[PDB]
DNA sequence: GTCGG
DNA sequence: GCTGATGCGC
DNA sequence: CCGACGGCGCATCAGC
C-alpha cells in the first residue's frame, strides 16, 4: 500500500471523524462514508493536491472535497480542532475504547460525570459483566499479536478441541489465516457431525470448558449454544513475564453450511462485498451460511451443497483465490 | 456523507 | 414470569 | 428529492 505521507493526514483526518460521527453523534452511516472516503484515499498512489483531485475518487462528495481543500490550504480542519478540545464529546469518544462501552453507555456516563478511567474504576457498580472486563484489560485488549503468539495459540485450541472429541473440527480464521503477521484476536471456527442445518448438546460447551479446564480461557464476555466470546492468555515460563491477556471469539457452526462459515469469517470482508456482488452479477446468492442460485426474478432456490472452500469458487467460475491473497 | 433510483 | 426492542461487537 | 447504507448472536432493558 502506498506510503502514510501521502495524504497521512487526509486520512487521519477522515477517520478521526469518522469515530466522532460513530461515538458522539450517533450517525453510523456518516462514519462509514468517512471510513470509505479514507479507505480509497489511502490506496490512491498519488499525492493530492486539491479537493477536487479527491472528488473523482468514489465516496468522496462535496462535503469532503471542500474539507480536504481547507486542511490542504491550513493545515488543520476548524471543526476538528474544535470537537477535540471539547470535553464532553471528547470523553465520549474515549470511553467506547472501552470493550462494553458503546456510544449510548459512553453519552450516559459522562452525562453523570463518569468521565475517565478512574471514574470508571471508581464505579465498578454501574458497568455491566462484559464492561468489567474490557476496563480490566484495557491496555491489553488495544495491543496487536503477533503471528508467532497466535500460532502458540492455535496449537492450545486444535489440541485441546482434539482432545475433547477428536471429530470436532476446529478452523482458525481472521488476519491470520490470511497470512498476516500480526492479528488484533483469534477467530475460532467449529464444526461437529452431529451438527448441521437439522439437528448433539453441549459441543460448543464442552470446548469452552476444556479451554478453561487447562486455563487457557481465562473470562466470558458472551456465551450461548452457537457463539462464545471471551478472553485467554498464553501461559508463561517460571520467572518469564506476563503475555497480555486476548479476544477469542468461537463459533459452532452446522457441518453444511461449515465452509461457506470458512469463506465469511475468513474475511477480509473487502474482497467478501466483491466476491457477493459479482456473484449477483453472474447470477448467485451468497451469505454467510450458503450458495443459492437466482432464478432471475431473483427467487433463491436452496441452498447447493458445499463441501469446501473450492466449490464457491466452481459455482461463480471466479478463479479461486487462497486466503493470503485477501 | 455519498450514491443513485 | 414472558416476548420484543435495543445495545454491542464485528 | 430521498432512501439505502451488513446482518446476526448474546446480554439486558422496556413493557405487559
Ligand atoms: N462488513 C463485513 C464485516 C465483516 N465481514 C467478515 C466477518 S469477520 C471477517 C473479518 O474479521 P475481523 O473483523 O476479525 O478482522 P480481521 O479478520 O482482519 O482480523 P483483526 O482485524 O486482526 O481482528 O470478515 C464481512 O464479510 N463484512
Ligand atoms: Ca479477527
Ligand atoms: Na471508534
Ligand atoms: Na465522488
Ligand atoms: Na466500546
Ligand atoms: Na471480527
Amino acid at each position: 500500500a502506498p506510503q502514510e505521507t501521502l495524504n497521512g493526514g487526509i486520512t487521519d483526518m477522515l477517520t478521526e471523524l469518522a469515530n466522532f460521527e460513530k461515538n458522539v453523534s450517533q450517525a453510523i452511516h456518516k462514519y462509514n462514508a468517512y471510513r470509505k472516503a479514507a479507505s480509497v484515499i489511502a490506496k490512491y498512489p498519488h499525492k493530492i493536491k486539491s479537493g477536487a483531485e479527491a472528488k473523482k475518487l468514489p465516496g468522496v462528495g462535496t462535503k469532503i472535497a471542500e474539507k480536504i481543500d481547507e486542511f490542504l490550504a491550513t493545515g488543520k480542519l476548524r471543526k476538528l480542532e474544535k470537537i477535540r478540545q471539547d470535553d464532553t464529546s471528547s470523553s465520549i469518544n474515549f470511553l467506547t475504547r472501552v470493550s462494553g462501552i458503546g456510544p449510548s453507555a459512553a453519552r450516559k456516563f459522562v452525562d453523570e460525570g463518569i468521565k475517565t478511567l478512574e471514574d470508571l474504576r471508581k464505579n465498578e457498580d454501574k458497568l455491566n459483566h462484559h464492561q468489567r472486563i474490557g476496563l480490566k484489560y484495557f491496555g491489553d485488549f488495544e495491543k496487536r499479536i503477533p503471528r508467532e503468539e497466535m500460532l502458540q495459540m492455535q496449537d492450545i485450541v486444535l489440541n485441546e478441541v482434539k482432545k475433547v472429541d477428536s471429530e470436532y473440527i476446529a478452523t482458525v480464521c481472521g488476519s491470520f489465516r490470511r497470512g498476516a503477521e500480526s492479528s488484533g484476536d483469534m477467530d475460532v471456527l467449529l464444526t461437529h457431525p452431529s451438527f448441521t442445518s437439522e439437528s448433539q448438546p453441549k459441543l460448543l460447551h464442552q470446548v469452552v470448558e476444556q479451554l478453561q479446564k487447562v486455563h487457557f480461557i481465562t473470562d466470558t464476555l458472551s456465551k450461548g449454544e452457537t457463539k462464545f466470546m471471551g478472553v485467554c492468555q498464553l501461559p508463561s515460563k517460571n520467572d518469564e513475564k506476563e503475555y497480555p491477556h486476548r479476544r477469542i471469539d468461537i463459533r459452532l457452526i452446522p457441518k453444511d453450511q461449515y465452509y461457506c462459515g470458512v469463506l465469511y469469517f475468513t474475511g477480509s470482508d473487502i474482497f467478501n462485498k466483491n466476491m457477493r456482488a459479482h456473484a449477483l452479477e453472474k447470477g448467485f446468492t451468497i451469505n454467510e451460511y450458503t450458495i443459492r442460485p437466482l432464478g432471475v426474478t431473483g427467487v433463491a432456490g436452496e441452498p447447493l451443497p458445499v463441501d469446501s472452500e473450492k466449490d464457491i469458487f466452481d459455482y461463480i467460475q471466479w478463479k479461486y483465490r487462497e486466503p493470503k491473497d485477501r
